[PDB]
């Protein structure tokens, strides 16, 4: 296929991408009539500006622009589709033909690319460039509107959609997602491009590449380097990198950083130098292409070019420049077994990595301050939770809205949308848990970063655990498995382990889930309500997690630790005691992580002995008249 043909190239050479067709354009300085042309004579609002309404209306000037790019050196040309959505061409009044100029475009670059590969024998590629669009999802227009969007996610989609038709039927060889300011408008049209090739269409390679702002390293709506490749690697791409708004001095680092966090190859297309007073990047092609020569012999790019300011002179140095140059190596075991979740800096859970804190309280059901903030719609206040929660040590957030009188996903959104707003609280993965899917969704559509979907199950069937299952797949997220079936929760540790393992086998050889991020809940269920059929349930999640850590490989262990001590609410420090000394056999039994009140853990080792012994008789059923003998201790500080 196409991914493999360009594939082989890859691995033998460097190749060189497009470039600067706006300043190419530009040159040209065609006016209004000259941009309406014939069919858009009495079009009611200006297009001036508008590049890609040339493919129609000026077929010639893009094409040849096209044959100047290709006969430079250039191996792969972008399609004049920048903004060529519905929503992009929504400030020209030309809503209705999205598919009508990408069309157009695709087939303007492909004669041209035909062309130039029949008078030089070199295939030519051409790209179909999917703009990010003015609009954002993961950043508010207004700031006194943090929680408000102007679009949405489906919304996005749909463009998406109807723009990657446009170029598939005019017969792109690869997709580019480019100079993406949001990685929430990136996410979207990948699940736009998995729609149309999960629907009629054949996969086409897909090239990602990001925009670093400044030399903070960080993208227009706050994420890092290794956060968008986190972010961004759950459709795979062919290529990642980095495109524009930096010189090659100011971009070595974070192209380097890139190159080392993923398996993918690495593409690089940086601006010609700086603006001058004139407006132009006027970086001269012999110090572009010594810049890029300077990266291509480090070993850190796999494809160049460049953006603003690259004439096709740019091109043809670069090109000779990077001719002799040897490719880059993928690291094939980039972070081999980590979890890697990302808000807008990266989180990787490895195997040497300490136990994994999740901030229980910003949950409606289970917390008092923050139900009694949400209901009060005081969403704004309600995030000075989560904001605590990080700041005593939760490592990710859980997020859980089911409430009767809640409006589940609208709830859910507004929540998501209020928390990228907030930088620290953004940074740590979300946990989305809820027992609805469509508020999973709707967290899941607001999501920057990759999160953590709660409470999957097999309670409902094989084929509803495995449709959301791939949809949550196909939304990139981690999720959490409960061990619960058709038979109902699971207490015993056998059924437990069943469950865990039943679930896993689906997950991995029928749907191919990834098993780094599969995460498994043996349901912690409260002991010493005074039932004795309740005092069993530690000691089986201790088990099970036992089993299911040495007999899964990958699958990580989760829970709710404070469901454990359900029986003795009101009695806090006896319930921080069982926690800390469940927590201790836990991550001695392989507990990777819990739902957990994050600064209320002590140390297995300053626990007060007495308490010690009392938790260790009630939590391992060492003696029957454990709970009422702690009932006991607990009435005696009175
Ligand atoms: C049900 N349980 C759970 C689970 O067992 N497994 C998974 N995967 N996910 C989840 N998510 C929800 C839940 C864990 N979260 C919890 C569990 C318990 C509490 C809790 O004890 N809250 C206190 C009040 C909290 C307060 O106001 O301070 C209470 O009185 O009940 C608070 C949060």
């Amino acid at each position: 296929t196409l991914r493999d043909e360009i594939n082989a190239i890859l691995q033998k050479r460097i190749m060189v991408l497009d470039g600067g067709m706006g300043t190419m354009i530009q040159r040209e300085k065609l006016n209004e009539e000259h941009f309406r042309g014939q069919e858009f004579k009495d079009h009611a609002r200006p297009l001036k500006g508008n590049n890609d309404i040339l493919s129609i209306t000026q077929p010639d000037v893009i094409y040849q622009i096209h044959k100047e790019y290709l006969l430079a050196g250039a191996d792969i040309i972008e399609t004049n589709t920048f903004s060529s959505t519905s929503i992009a061409q929504a400030d020209y009044g030309l809503e209705h033909l999205a598919y009508r100029m990408n069309m157009c475009s695709a087939g303007v670059a492909r004669k041209a690319a035909e062309e130039v590969t029949l008078q030089t024998g070199i295939k030519r590629f051409v790209a179909g460039a999917l703009g990010p669009t003015n609009k954002t999802l993961s950043v508010s227009p207004s700031v006194e509107r943090p929680d408000y969007r102007n679009i949405t996610f489906d919304e996005l989609v749909e463009a998406y959609q109807e723009q990657a038709k446009g170029l598939l039927d005019g017969g792109v060889d690869i997709l580019l997602i480019e100079t993406i300011f949001d990685t929430a408008n990136a996410k979207a049209a990948l699940f736009a491009l998995q729609n149309l090739f999960e629907e009629k269409y054949a996969p086409r390679p897909i090239f990602i590449s990001g925009t670093i702002v400044d030399k903070s390293g960080r993208t227009l709506s706050g994420q890092t380097g290794e956060g968008f490749v986190i972010s961004v690697s759950h459709g795979e791409p062919l290529c990642i990198g980095l495109n524009c708004a930096l010189g090659a001095a100011e971009m070595r680092p974070f192209i380097e950083i890139i190159g080392k966090c993923t398996t993918a190859y690495v593409l690089c297309y940086p601006n010609a130098g700086l603006p001058n007073t004139f407006g132009d990047y006027d970086e001269t092609p012999s110090m572009m292409a010594k810049h890029l020569k300077d990266f291509a012999m480090d070993g850190l790019v796999n494809i160049v070019g460049g953006c603003c300011g690259s004439t096709p002179d740019h091109i043809r140095e670069i090109a000779e420049a990077v001719k002799n140059c040897k490719p880059r190596v993928p690291p094939a075991t980039a972070f081999e077994g980590h979890m890697l979740l990302s808000g807008l800096e990266p989180f990787r859970i490895g195997p040497y990595t300490n136990f994994v804190n999740i901030g229980e309280r910003c949950n409606v059901a289970g917390s008092r301050k923050f139900a009694k903030l949400i209901m009060a719609g005081n969403y704004e206040e309600a995030l000075c939770v989560a904001k605590v929660q990080v700041e005593m040590g939760a490592q990710v957030l859980d997020v859980n809205m089911d409430d009767g009188m809640l409006d589940g996903p609208s709830a859910m959104t507004r929540f998501c949308n209020l928390i990228a707003s907030e930088p620290d609280i953004a940074k740590v993965p979300l946990c989305i848990d809820s027992s609805n899917f469509a508020v999973i969704e709707a967290g899941l559509k607001c999501c920057q970063g990759k999160c953590i979907v709660n409470s999957i199950s097999l309670k409902e069937g094989e084929d509803d655990f495995l449709e959301k299952a791939r949809k949550i797949k196909k939304y990139g997220a981690a999720m959490v498995v409960m061990a619960f079936d058709e038979e109902g929760q699971a207490t015993e540790t056998d059924t437990k382990i069943r469950v865990c393992t039943r679930a896993y086998h689906l997950l991995v050889k029928k749907l191919g889930f990834n098993p780094n991020d599969i995460i498994f809940d043996p349901n912690i269920l409260t002991i010493g309500t005074g039932m004795e059929e309740h005092n069993l349930y530690a000691i089986n999640f201790i088990h099970a997690t036992k089993v299911i850590k040495e007999t899964l490989p990958g699958a990580r262990i989760s829970g709710g630790l404070s469901n454990l001590s359900f029986s003795f609410r009101g009695m806090e420090a006896i319930r921080e005691a069982m926690h800390g000394v469940f927590l201790y056999h836990a991550i001695k039994s392989g507990m990777d992580m819990g739902i957990v009140n994050a600064g209320n853990l002590p140390v297995y080792d300053d626990i007060h002995k007495e308490l010690l012994q009392l938790c260790e008789d009630l939590i391992w059923n060492k003696d029957p008249e454990a709970t009422e003998k702690l009932l006991r201790y607990a009435q005696t500080q009175g």
